[PDB]
């Protein structure tokens, strides 16, 4: 994978959450997420996908991943997906937007989903 | 997994796309996605997560998954994430919202990400 | 004068049973009231927005958006929704939207400030 | 009369270099112009929106939103953006927003009609 080495490792966002990911040659993302906010504690499984053969025109590398907020400690009956791109260079970044959906009744489904944006850096 | 059987299988959305997924007892989602629209053809790997122990109060089951739009045929330098919930009963549904991010230059990153919503049914 | 001024103007209903009453101006203005069937809302709220008053003539819809702040003379939910979408004319006219609802929060909770969803409005 | 009428009113700039000039009314109205540094845009466009004119007094921000349709006397991009966010006062005042930009599309292409993003506005 072109950016397999760039992506693999530990990332931190502006909330102080910690994302540890392995990128596979085949496009796979696997790892763990630890949120510094919300109904969450310790690590949660994450899985996702990335473009393992990106353009070489200066564009970023598209990726996404999911966390369902159940681990051996807690269950927040919810899942977040991050969609974004990896940008390399002196100062690498993963810029994302996310969707967090909670399980709701049918009557409350209109208010099921939060949206936001996280920027991840290596330091 | 509570809804392991409900989720596993073939789903279709309002665009005529086809999602085939296996839910694992541990929360895993694995399968393939085939879009009926956009810069896509044949199947793409998908991975994601679901709440394997949801509430039993009538609420839906939170889940999400990712597709990176590279397979052995095509590469659209982009990834979609779906965030949503599974709703069981007579007429089962997965109601989602999604984020599609394309790799862009830095100058064009403001226009990197589409948002939309897909509803999946079994028929 | 606005191409779809007459199409847009009027009363619309969404899948939740909410009611959207809007006047489109020749200049691109949208003005009206919204009444939500759900949430911390009662009676009508002011809305204002904008639409493309000179759209393409190629089968494309007509881009528009509007905002409601959820304060009126009855209640205040310390929040605002924006709908962004397009109007699609014809037999079965529709306004297809996605929306963002932001509540006022502390700094610490701002990650959790904004709901997203989608509403489809029809005339009947 | 609006609690943050004086805080909101004025000129704001985002991380792209766009310029947002807005007057907040006592009644919850927002009126002004937007000039984008990016995209199919040139010069100023009308904006209208709403804000919570009686917010909580507990550290929470002030919910607001506005719309711009991307048609003026120079150009038409057949599209509209809505910003949904909150104003946060103090030393380093900010309006933190997420936005939806919908273009007019055919029915067949409507799945690809809407961009989403986030803008942070400051006074300097
Ligand atoms: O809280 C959660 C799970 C944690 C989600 C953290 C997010 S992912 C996007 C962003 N990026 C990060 O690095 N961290 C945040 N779910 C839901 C959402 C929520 O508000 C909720 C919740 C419920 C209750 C009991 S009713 C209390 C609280 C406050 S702790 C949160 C959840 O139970
Ligand atoms: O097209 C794609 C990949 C397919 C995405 C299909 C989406 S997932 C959310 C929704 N739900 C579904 O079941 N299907 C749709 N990427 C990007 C997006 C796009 O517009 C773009 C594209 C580029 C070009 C050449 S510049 C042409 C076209 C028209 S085919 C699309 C892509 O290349
Ligand atoms: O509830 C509100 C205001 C109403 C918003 C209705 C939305 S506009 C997008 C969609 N489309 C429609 O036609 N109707 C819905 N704000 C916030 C949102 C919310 O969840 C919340 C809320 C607070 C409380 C007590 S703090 C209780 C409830 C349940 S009534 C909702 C708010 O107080
Ligand atoms: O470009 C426009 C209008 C300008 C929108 C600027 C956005 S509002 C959210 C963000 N925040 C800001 O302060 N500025 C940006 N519409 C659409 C969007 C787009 O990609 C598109 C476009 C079309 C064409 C030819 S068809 C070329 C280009 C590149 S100039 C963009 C449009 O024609």
């Amino acid at each position: 994978g072109r950016d397999q080495a760039g992506i693999t490792g530990t990332w931190y966002n502006q909330l102080g959450s910690t994302f540890i990911v392995t990128a596979g040659a085949d496009g796979a993302l696997t790892g763990t997420y630890e949120s510094a906010v919300g109904n969450a504690e310790s690590r949660y499984v994450l899985t996702g996908r990335y473009d393992s053969a990106p353009a070489t025109d200066g564009s970023g590398t598209a990726l996404g991943w999911t966390v369902a907020w159940k681990n051996n400690y807690r269950n927040a009956h919810s899942a977040t997906t991050w969609s974004g791109q990896y940008v390399g260079g002196a100062e690498a970044r993963i810029n994302t937007q996310w969707l967090l959906t909670a399980g709701t009744t049918e009557a409350n489904a209109w208010a099921s989903t939060l949206v936001g944006h996280d920027t991840f850096t290596k330091v």
